């Protein structure tokens, strides 16, 4: 019934099948299908989800009106995500007020200052992710990346927020389809929202976080903060540091295998400003520019998120276009990142694109591998930080090389998050 | 799980059971539950309408915060109801921003000019009523009020707001459980929006309304008018004018019976301003103050709404009393209009209570029969006119004593809606 909202407001779009919309459309994965649309019907298109109006927008003032300008007032809400449970506090998934007070409640944890705090404590599990991997590199054996960066990943989230130390080769206590059918049934979400289909695990450890950092800065802080809501924020932060951190780490490390002339210009600056391979430093990393430039480039190539959402909460007029309450508003970030209207020949590996001589022809609109404005990647910094601190260890020790099991070109995982197919394996030598 | 909010909150109610909430003690009707429940918490309290926190309040500062003081800011919107379909655009259910719009688009139908316009009209279905009524009179035949005021009140409508005149006792084209379920399974209503369970009798009829009034002023404003939108609306107008009209005049008349003095007393003004039985005019309605009297103590007794409802959108501190977002606030209308810490021997019912000696006596947040604040009673002025002009037509010719199966005491409709439990007959006797 509601398939004609473009058809009406003379919007191109995929003609939606009922019920359905256009998800059959996501057989090749979102990327593909924002690629393609980018090209079908240009600046602007609006497809459906189930029964959901998504307008998909590249206009770079109207993204920086979405995501910025228009944000506190009109868009300040992603998707609704259920069910939850009592994972409806979580500051992702929290709306409108108790959001603003979230925000406000946990920006101060990646301050300049609290990031410094923490460059002396991550400086430890680098050489456990070395020793860790001078073990696999001795013997010439094939190394999955995602599980020596996940189990280092891991190590820096539980400590930089909380404090416990665990070595990630013995139990790591942290474990972690159908939300297709969530979109032709989101009139489901509020259903299993009773039957408590949100386990109980750190629902009742991280509860019994007593400590009588992340967690400090929280009961400090606690109009004030709750508990349960505190544990919700754990669960946030924990996944992100774990699994951003470490999908990344594996994005990056096969880029400069892939090319190595990309690896060994990053190994000679690491080894420059840190000689006799000198302990990374808060600023010796941030005055590291071709390594910014790789994170960057590789963050180009693999934006994690793909795509940035906003709720449109009330009808609006945003550079000379109409939109209506209830439409959910969507960047394809993937799909820009790749536009060759933007970038030269998009889908090679080249992090002069963000040299000084270059990094002004790019368009920080175009360019969102974070979100942008108030909502935003709020530990943007903290992981940025944490990837470059892990990069630099692994460098000033380990080349890496290309694997006869190595998926090359890398293949883009066709299903739901931003993964390869196969994983990350590549052979490592010792320097 | 939600069932705490008020155990939290320090604010007293019913225990309710899981799932149920409170529900269950609607076994007597809202009425009897509004009323036990201000005896036995006071002037606030809470319960449960499934898993639905709702707070009831009896402050008359609380109430004029809530209605009118943070109407536009907080409580713009009545509880979300399903499954509506197309309904979802009619005034009376729409909300916030899109609420705004057609309250002022709908707004200027019930001006004191609008309404004079329609006092010659109304003047013809009167005699109608009359002449319907001689016929059952001069036989010994009691009569059904709401046959013979439902048949008037619907042809009032028809032409007050489009121009179709019918006698109602030939064809009437206008027909017209389980929303206790819809409590405990809201989570049901999204789900039953998409199977289009909302017939299309005048989903085409009134939207074959092509003209080519309350139909005429909206096409004369048509950010804009819809069409499919204006069937709703004329839907909401149709049920008002027919329901609320014919019920409340059958109450009316109920009392008038079973108190022959009010009756008579009625009579001996209606006679003085209206010399001759003359046909009643704008002005000579507004004169009579007596049948003001009459009316707004039947409405104290029998406010058809019973509760005035409003989502509370964010988080305040309203009065003294903070309260959460999506909690829904509750008038008690009923339990107020019968409070017997405001009025005297609240079961009788004393017109005088209304006198211009004791009106002042009175708080209009204790007396809300038609709601408060920028959304009252859209119709409130005429509805008030329309029953008037009606009693005045009908007294000046007929008097009404009670008869054999005229159920006296009349007992109210423990059901849903507020009706009397048998319908209301009475003898009719010609002057
Ligand atoms: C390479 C690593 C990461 C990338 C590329 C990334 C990217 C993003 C993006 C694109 C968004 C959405 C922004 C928007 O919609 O405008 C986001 C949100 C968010 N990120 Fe990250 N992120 C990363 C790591 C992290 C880390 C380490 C944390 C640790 C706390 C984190 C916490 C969050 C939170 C809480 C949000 C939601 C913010 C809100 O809704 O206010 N992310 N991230
Ligand atoms: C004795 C007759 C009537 C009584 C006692 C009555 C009472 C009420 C009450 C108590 C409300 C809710 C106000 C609030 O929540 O604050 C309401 C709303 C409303 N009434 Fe009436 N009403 C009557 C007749 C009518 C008539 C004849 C119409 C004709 C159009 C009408 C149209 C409406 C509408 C559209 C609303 C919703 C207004 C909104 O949501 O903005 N009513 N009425
Ligand atoms: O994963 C989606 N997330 C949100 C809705 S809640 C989600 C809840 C969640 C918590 C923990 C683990 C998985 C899921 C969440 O809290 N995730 C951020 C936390 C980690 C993180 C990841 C990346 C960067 N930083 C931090 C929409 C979204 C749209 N675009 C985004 C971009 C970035 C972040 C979120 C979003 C999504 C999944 C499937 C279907 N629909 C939505
Ligand atoms: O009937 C409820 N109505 C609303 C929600 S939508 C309802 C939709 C409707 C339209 C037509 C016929 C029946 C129902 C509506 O449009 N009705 C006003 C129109 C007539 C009218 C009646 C009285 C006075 N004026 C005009 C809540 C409400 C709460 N208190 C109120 C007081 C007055 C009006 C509405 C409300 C209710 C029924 C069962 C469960 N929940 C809600």
């Amino acid at each position: 019934h509601s398939h004609g909202l473009f058809k009406k407001l003379g919007i191109p779009g995929p003609t939606p099948l009922p019920f359905l919309g256009n998800i059959l459309s996501y057989h090749k994965g979102f990327c593909m299908f924002d690629m393609e649309c980018h090209k079908k019907y240009g600046k602007v298109w609006g497809f459906y989800d189930g029964q959901q109006p998504v307008l998909a927008i590249t206009d770079p003032d109207m993204i920086k009106t979405v995501l910025v300008k228009e944000c506190y007032s009109v868009f300040t809400n992603r998707r609704p995500f259920g069910p939850v449970g009592f994972m409806k506090s979580a500051i992702s998934i929290a709306e409108d007020e108790e959001w603003k007070r979230l925000r406000s409640l946990l920006s101060p944890t990646f301050t300049s200052g609290k990031l410094k705090e923490m460059v002396p404590i991550i400086a430890q599990y680098g050489d456990v992710l070395v020793r860790n991997l001078r073990r696999e590199a001795e013997t010439g054996k094939p190394v999955t990346l995602k599980d020596v960066f996940g189990a280092y990943s891991m190590d820096v989230i539980t400590s930089t927020s909380f404090g416990v130390n665990i070595d990630s080769l013995n139990n790591p206590q942290d474990p972690f389809p159908f939300f297709l059918s969530i979109t032709v049934f989101p009139f489901l979400i509020p259903i299993l929202e009773v039957l408590n289909i949100c386990t109980n695990f750190l629902r009742k450890s991280v509860k019994r976080m007593k400590e009588s950092d992340f967690l400090q800065l929280m009961i400090d802080s606690q109009k004030a903060l709750s508990d349960l809501e505190l544990v919700a924020q754990s669960i946030i932060f924990i996944f992100a540091g774990y699994e951003t951190t470490s999908s990344v780490l594996s994005f990056i490390m096969y880029e400069l295998a892939t090319h190595p002339d990309v690896q060994q210009k990053l190994q000679e600056e690491i080894d420059a400003v840190l000689p006799n391979k000198a302990p990374p430093t808060y600023d010796t990393v941030l005055q590291m520019e071709y390594l910014d430039m790789v994170v960057n480039e590789t963050l180009r190539l693999f934006p994690i998120a793909m795509r940035l959402e906003r709720v449109c909460k009330k009808d609006v007029e945003i550079n000379g276009m109409f939109i209506p309450k209830g439409v959910v508003v969507m960047i394809p970030s993937y799909a820009l990142h790749r536009d060759p209207k933007y970038w030269t020949e998009p889908e090679k590996f080249l992090p002069e694109r963000f040299s000084k001589k270059n990094k002004d022809n790019i368009d920080p609109y175009i360019y969102t591998p974070f979100g942008s404005g108030p909502r935003n990647c709020i530990g943007m910094r903290f992981a940025l930080m944490n990837m470059k601190l892990a990069l630099i260890r692994v460098l000033q020790n380990f080349s890496f090389k290309p694997c006869k099991e190595t998926q090359i070109p890398l293949k883009l995982s066709l299903g739901g998050l931003l993964q390869p197919e196969k994983p990350v394996v590549l052979k490592v030598e010792s320097r």
